[PDB]
């Protein structure tokens, strides 16, 4: 547990095509990406770009779509390898050029007017990719250089998880397929299945949606001290009013990124069509019973974990109605 | 190490998912429901021990079919959800929950008869089948009864249909988004197929290639299976294929058969009977192998524990596939 041994753990779980064939077959991340980059060809064409982890490489090779005269393909993973490939095989190896290794520590031989990442995680920060590509502009772009996407909103709202709920009624009706009764283990199954201090991750649509959602915070990726703040701990306030009756289970946060306009924005809302990203969910220790005008509020961290400043921890501190205020601290799941 | 290997093994049965997995598989809850109800004439009166009762449903369904007393034997944390659902049907005086491994428990007395659903992936995985044939030796009567009473695994050549697409995955790249990718089918290959993992998962009758094969029986009262079993169980195997297809390696799995009252039941976990939790288990070639119609595909596989732990399945593969030259793998259970 060095920092290099974990840094290269991260990295190797790049170098299997499992995740970009997932990442790629996300459509609307990609085409997020790829119309996000063809729109900005102003102020592309024939300038240079620097696309921060680059993977197989896909996101460069849009770049070049676009117009730049020069993309640098920086990837850490072996996964370099098969984005040199593709490049190769593309017939573009005059124009994206791949360099091994992170970030941080590679030499380019110039300036760039552009970076493009997705450097997105579970809960918009877990795998502290941002640091990378803030290390990235400060260190590589020119003044007032282009940002794809420019900034992210993190977003939470209560909510009553069916599928939760589905899960822990299964015990009262085990009685009627098999003749013994076993409603006497909901306690149990709620103790593994929220009490546990997990974010978890998994895709719910607008029937597990108990209020408006609120955005918590709002990076901005040129904000000066943004580096210190994500070390430091983002995330503010929120509060909300209940639209009826429910069992509470907790809370999801998602984001957005919003690329400029030739005004894109990649959403990963239950409301909005379906990513690989899903949302992340905060389960309260036990369910709660809501009602409509029933007021839940209260204020939200995203952090590094102590272990792995890698992993993402969320402190919460929460109130739901009468409730006395509660606090619950969670880490992303393995 | 080993206590230690244990506690961790115990450890994955605690947490509530595995347990409504079990029994929202109802193929294999039903089947062991009817199987001991089917027995009722021979547990009429008796006593038996359900090894690894879990949240004590087996033990309840023996008490149901008119066991005089039921020993529910569970080393996971777990017993004590089986011990407060036994309160809960009302049945403290004849099931009766005893913490702990199967092999070092104290029972009061021999029992009539075993229930045990130890099945692991593969059959094997885990090597639960250890436990139940040592209290089958320390514990049963003679002449007594076990449920179920044998076990059988069955090879079949394959081509995984979803493997197909999403080695496919790469040329279609192009097509979505006008970029070629086609040239990483191969590191795609490399990274699906080149691993010596057995991969988990649920098949059709359609990704089937020919006459599923039985390569090995376990009959489980057999006197002298417990040393039988340290080398390792299997056999040869032959097959024809049905049509052209892109051969990915093959499927394994199996079925239990439970002693008729009514008539023998068995428990199937085939591709082309309905679904069961354990899926099948995958042994995939290195790459694909284009077969055609009567193509002749052979071999012979080994079901063993692996070298550092016992308790991982490894299966050691010996094929052939038509007239390319004779090839080896060696696979070990995922993670
Ligand atoms: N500090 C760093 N330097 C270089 N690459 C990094 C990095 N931190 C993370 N990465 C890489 O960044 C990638 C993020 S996933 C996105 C990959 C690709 N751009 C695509 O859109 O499909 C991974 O390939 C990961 O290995
Ligand atoms: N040596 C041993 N002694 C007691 N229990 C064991 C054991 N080895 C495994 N087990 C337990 O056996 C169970 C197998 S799963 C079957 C659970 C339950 N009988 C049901 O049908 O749903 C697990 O709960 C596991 O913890
Ligand atoms: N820019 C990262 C976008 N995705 C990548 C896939 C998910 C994280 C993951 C990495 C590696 C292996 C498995 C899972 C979620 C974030
Ligand atoms: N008698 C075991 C029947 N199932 C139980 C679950 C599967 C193995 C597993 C155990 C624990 C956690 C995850 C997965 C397959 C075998
Ligand atoms: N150690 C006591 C004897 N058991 C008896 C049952 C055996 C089960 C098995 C066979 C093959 C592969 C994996 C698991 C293993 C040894």
């Amino acid at each position: 547990r060095t920092k290099r041994e974990r840094d290269q753990l991260y990295y190797e779980c790049y170098s299997d095509v499992s995740v970009h064939e997932e990442m790629i077959a996300d459509r609307v991340r990609t085409d997020a990406y790829r119309l996000g980059i063809l729109r900005n060809w102003a102020a592309l064409r024939g300038k240079t770009v620097l696309d921060v982890g680059a993977g197989t490489g896909i996101l460069s090779i849009f770049c070049a779509q676009a117009g730049a005269r020069r993309v640098y393909a920086v990837e850490a993973s072996a996964i370099w390898q098969q984005a040199r490939e593709v490049v190769r095989f593309n017939g573009l190896e005059d124009r994206v050029h791949v360099l091994p290794g992170p970030v941080e520590t590679v030499e380019l031989p110039e300036q760039v007017d552009a970076i493009v990442s997705e450097w997105m995680g579970y809960g918009l920060l877990h795998e502290s990719m941002l640091s990378s590509v803030l290390h990235a502009r400060t260190k590589w772009l020119k003044e007032g250089g282009l940002l794809l996407p420019a900034s992210a909103e993190l977003f939470i709202v209560p909510i009553s998880d069916q599928m939760l709920e589905w899960r822990l009624g299964f015990w009262s009706q085990v009685k009627q397929h098999y003749g013994v009764d076993m409603s006497c283990l909901e306690g149990f199954a709620t103790r593994c299945l929220m009490g546990h201090s997990e974010i978890v991750v998994q895709g719910l649509s607008g029937e597990d949606v108990l209020a408006r959602p609120q955005r918590f915070a709002q990076l901005e990726l040129s904000r000066a001290g943004l580096e210190q703040e994500l070390e430091a701990g983002v995330g503010g306030r929120f509060r909300c009013s209940c639209y009826g009756s429910a069992p509470m289970h907790g809370f999801a946060i998602w984001f957005q990124v919003t690329f400029p306009g030739g005004p894109l924005v990649l959403s990963t809302s239950p409301f909005h069509p379906a990513t690989h990203w899903k949302q992340a969910l905060l389960y309260l220790n036990e369910p709660v019973q809501v009602e409509q005008d029933t007021d839940v509020s209260g204020e939200i961290t995203l952090l590094p974990s102590r272990d792995n400043p890698r992993r993402l921890r969320v402190l919460l501190r929460y109130k739901v109605g009468d409730q006395e205020e509660k606090t619950k601290d969670f880490a992303m799941e393995d």
